């Protein structure tokens, strides 16, 4: 049924903050057909555990794009 086909911006099924799969510093927040990412401060990453944030050491970054410097937010 692909109820998302927007790509990076509906990695997600419903609407809300989620875990990325992908960058390390700015998670999923899933909006409709939409996915904000949201990069935490000081370069830190997004607990998905806890929909906070947290250094890249206790947050446990396992999304495939480690190297979240890549772009800005």
């Amino acid at each position: 049924y692909l109820a998302f086909r927007c790509g990076r911006y509906s990695p997600c099924l419903d609407d809300g903050p989620n875990v990325n799969l992908y960058s390390c510093c700015s998670f999923y927040n899933c909006h409709k057909c939409l996915a904000r990412l949201e990069n935490c401060p000081k370069g830190l990453h997004y607990n998905a555990y806890l929909k906070v944030c947290d250094w890249p050491s206790k947050a446990g970054c396992t999304s495939v794009n480690k190297e979240c410097h890549l772009w800005k937010t």
